[PDB]
């Protein structure tokens, strides 16, 4: 049955004999995308049509094609040819990383800048980093990735440890030539290992932490069936992944009593983008979008017990296509486990004698992912009490350059002549609302100061409003943390037992949105970075927040072109984009590698239930 | 030696014994405070001397006295008589909790207001409430409480489902007097009970939860010694316990190599005041400060194992004084242990093939107190990576009123007939810094945005700014969430290996500070709840944001008084206060009892360690 379950090899194997059979998979084909769609709205009344969209690059320059094949029926739904000036280049692909220093080892230009530097070619590696969308009109429909270089003394060395700065290369990476080498002066090679393993660097290792046991002797509370389905403590969903977006939760649904009610549609991360604040030359074009450009699905890591993911785990293998079509196997890539969250809900009453404690718990669902120096955690967690929370960890190597004699005002020094760029992570959360059901309407919510004087003559007053979110054109809002101001998604139409509609609120951390100045190709490529929250009127064909083809692309999709149909959202199906991020000045505390640090939001039950729903809850 | 070590029975009973002998401690008298002094600054060589400050109450009707006595000396340091209608109040005594109900019982007005209603006095609950200042004359001087009443339909039933709104009383707990009773007319008492123990509310209880068992079979990794010095991975702390203040940190250092390095000299919640909104006659006065007036140490919970703190726990039992100086214990009043914290750091390397993965920890010191209807958990955290977090937890169960028919722009409807006036709940870290010892200074961080054009030309660049803050008068500061708006407490002649000054930074949630109209006496008395920040010069007598007595005290006393003497902290010993709280609007699953929400701040490194202080966790 399950129509929301997890592709199997099969099915991917399927996709490329279908692929095969109807003549658009040859062996200069290369798949730079896989994932199955969603089912459509009222789809469950009728026959499972198991779909899947990919992507098809070709490395002997003819032009990319987007397909829709039904591996139901084993047949091809679609095939049109894309033009990527116009619609923008494909993802990066695994098979393209290697390719900038292997062109960039033979070319003169680039043996001169590293012979003047004295380092061995080599020795020397090379990022490869999205190129976004510049001045070169020359670069308009070419598949282009820039390189920055980084020494590499040994085999088992941190090259991020020596950044070769005033020195970057761009690439096209199907002709296979070097369109640019710009060398603006030699900066010194900072000296310094960052070899985080090396007893040197670390000392000692610490000998004073003892075990921490944590188990379950009678196995998790939560049940997997179908593959991917989850049933906890009233919660109802399914786990998907994607290629692009990684771990995507389905059908968010809370059990009130006999009634299954949804809540969320669909979650995701549609989009995260890493923007560098350093006017520099040799890095100002940089901006990567993990989830657009890169895919972070396909990076995932293999998890490993007590290591990653600790307790009673229990691991879903997502399958992904490799280039040619092959399923391969993420295992465990993805955890999943119960944990213990503190008090839940205590009071000891005086006049009733009554001492009362409930500890909490939180269904935990997680990946994490590797891009280059970057590594990140995606950890979407349901509570209890209705809560539904997402967090981002941060962590990896930070991306280094030189520190400038004199210093800096966008980088930071972490090392003696090692320097770190200013830059921000910022996540877009993509949240198919579905609050009893999909007919909602959003309202900003702001705290109310009132003035002392007649009705409120002691001046101790507070209130609230609330305003309705009708029309996209409305529904581009900013944060306010001054005045606590909160978005709440209600249902008109179902009302709790105090004859109001039923609601979630979303409470955001209001960190700094995106900074770059709004005339900037970011600000137009990242343009959901630019607020903190959207509501859009759900489409089909309205997936990421910065469209689907984003490598290479200029403005002309994405939130804006969506928010410009001004469509009705007041109690229809919609859709809410939430931007959250992390502005980064390095420390001195994240070099060699660094500390986790996080960002996140929490939506919480507004009025959706009938009084607290954890009064059953057992000691 | 240990001059931080907890207050023993025997030093209260020495304590006693001393006043007893000065002549200071009769029949009469009645301890409303007692707490051990801090050591003076300087202080090594020089031998203990245990000294502890003692409020007497005078239930006779004379003047209280402020004392400090020398338990090491046996003597009598200084007696103040205090004039209460000048420098405040003594804080409410648990034994005036009872009177309130006790006098109205008999009282004539408030037997015609209950018969008015239909209620037996003998079923009917009056919650002893402070006072504050407002526009009663008589009051000034007097030791008052306000009554506010609660049906309890049997011995175990919740009275707080069954408000009696429109009607309050004030009485004088010294003379035993009513002073005025108030009736502006019946509302109806909410019907439906709250009892969240009664199988007929939580209907059957789950027994879907599995056990999770969190173990440590070699024991926990701190070690505790002199009964309260906390070592643990590479943190050191004496854990102290006060009246008013509850859990207070001192010494709170790191041990980076061979060097114990200070970084917060205290860490205490000085203040919290819980504003009420609601402009009613019957609760516009409603502000409880809860440490200030009540004490909330005093009524720290036992904690029971496997309940409140689950794990390997190690407790501290403090021991306070009670109404006549005799020493009493609060078994396992304060819990400690270490637990799991996810992922410390983690990266996979393309280039060195390393991979890496790290787990993080947290140190966990705790308490729980109990304040009438409310009950909120105090949570100290220490991380590996040198992260100082607080954490309050707000449950217990929502102060209560009736729901207005029509509705109410400042009370929320919960169950039939029954509201919930809007609130805060803020609190005031004093944080006395010694970042690397004493001479410190404090800097306001802005994130900067720039402009496109010259030095900008892809308009990507962004900085930030930070601003000395000299002297007091420059030192009150609001968030600012936008602009990403943090404090770095600095030692400005202790560097870092790259020549920077070693620092902390304070990262706040920017939550809304007080919401009354500056012109309330709320406004004037939690004049530290107005601001995110404030900075002084450190002295022994400023040791409360709302100064030593706030009960039925105006303005004149704490942060506003400090700030004007506008002294020196430019690099000098000085103290942080952080106000930071919750704006409530309770919501249907708030009731019958509340799930816990949360609010906090933490300190992170920020050039303090020359690297990653956590290179030395093993796998
Ligand atoms: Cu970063
Ligand atoms: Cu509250
Ligand atoms: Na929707
Ligand atoms: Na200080």
């Amino acid at each position: 049955a399950s129509p929301f379950r997890l592709a199997s090899a099969g099915e991917i194997s399927e996709v490329q004999g279908i692929l095969r059979t109807a003549g658009l998979l040859g062996p200069e084909k290369r798949i730079a995308y896989l994932g199955v769609l969603d089912p459509a709205r009222g789809a469950g009344s009728e026959a499972e049509d198991r779909r899947f969209r990919v992507f098809i690059h070709d490395v002997s320059g003819a032009r990319p094609q987007e397909v829709t094949v039904s591996v139901t029926n084993g047949t091809v739904i679609s095939a049109v040819e894309l033009d990527t000036a116009a619609t923008g280049e494909l993802p990066v692909l695994e098979e393209e990383f290697e390719v900038v220093e292997q062109l960039l080892a033979t070319d003169e230009r680039w043996l001169k800048a590293l012979a003047a530097r004295n380092l061995d070619v080599s020795k020397v590696r090379v990022a490869p980093l999205s190129a976004g969308v510049f001045e070169y009109a020359e670069e308009r429909g070419r598949r282009i990735l820039r390189g920055l270089a980084f020494v590499q003394d040994f085999p088992e060395d941190s090259a991020w440890a020596h950044p070769v700065d005033g020195l970057v290369a761009y690439v096209d990476v199907v002709s296979k030539e070097v369109t640019r080498v710009i060398d603006t002066g030699v900066f010194p090679v900072p000296a310094e290992h960052g070899n985080y393993t090396d007893p040197e660097l670390t000392g000692p290792l610490r000998t004073t932490q003892k075990p921490i046991s944590i188990t379950q002797p009678e196995g998790p509370s939560f049940t997997v069936t179908g593959g991917n389905h989850i049933e906890w403590e009233k919660w109802s969903l399914d786990v998907g992944f994607d290629v692009r977006e990684g771990v995507v939760l389905h059908n968010i649904a809370f059990r009130d009593g006999d009634r299954l009610r949804p809540i969320i549609n669909r979650a995701s991360i549609a989009e995260m983008v890493v923007p560098y604040g350093d006017p520099s030359p040799i890095r100002s074009w940089q901006n990567y979008f993990d989830t657009g450009e890169y895919l972070v699905g396909q990076y995932a890591n293999s998890l490993e017990l007590g290591c990653d993911c600790l307790g009673d785990i229990t691991y879903l293998s997502p399958v992904i296509s490799d280039a040619f079509g092959n399923p391969r196997e993420i295992r465990n890539g993805i955890c999943m486990h119960e944990e213990d969250w503190g008090i839940l809900a205590k009071h000891s009453d005086l006049w009733s004698g009554i001492n009362y404690t409930r500890r909490n718990r939180r269904m935990v669902i997680s990946f994490f992912t590797t891009i280059g120096n970057y590594d990140y955690g995606f950890y979407w967690y349901l509570y209890l009490d209705g809560t539904i929370e997402f967090e981002a960890k941060a962590t990896g190597v930070v991306f280094t350059s030189a520190f400038p004699e004199g210093g800096s005002d966008n980088i930071s020094q972490l090392a003696p002549g090692l320097g770190a760029p200013f830059h921000q992570h910022i996540f877009s959360a993509r949240l198919d609302m579905a609050i009893d059901g999909f007919t909602n309407r959003v309202e900003e919510e702001d705290v109310v100061r009132q003035t002392m004087g007649p009705g409120n003559e002691r001046g101790n007053a507070f209130s609230r409003k609330r305003t309705v979110l009708t029309r996209e054109s409305e529904a581009v809002r900013e944060a306010d943390a001054r005045t606590g101001r909160t978005w709440i998604i209600s249902n008109p139409e179902s009302k709790n037992r105090l004859n109001e509609p039923v609601g979630y609120k979303l409470h955001a951390h209001n960190q700094p949105t995106l900074l770059a100045d709004p005339g900037s190709s970011i600000a137009r490529r990242a343009a959901f970075a630019t607020k903190d929250l959207w509501v859009t009127r759900y489409a089909d064909d309205e997936r990421y927040p910065t469209g689907d083809f984003v490598n290479q692309h200029s403005g002309g999709a994405g939130l804006p072109s969506y928010i410009a149909q001004d469509r009705d959202i007041d109690g229809q199906d919609i859709v809410v984009w939430h931007t959250f991020g992390l502005t980064h000045f390095p420390r001195v505390e994240d070099w060699p590698i660094m500390p986790v640090d996080t960002v996140g939001f929490k939506l919480r039950p507004e009025g959706f239930f009938d009084r607290s729903p954890v009064l059953d809850v057992p000691a």
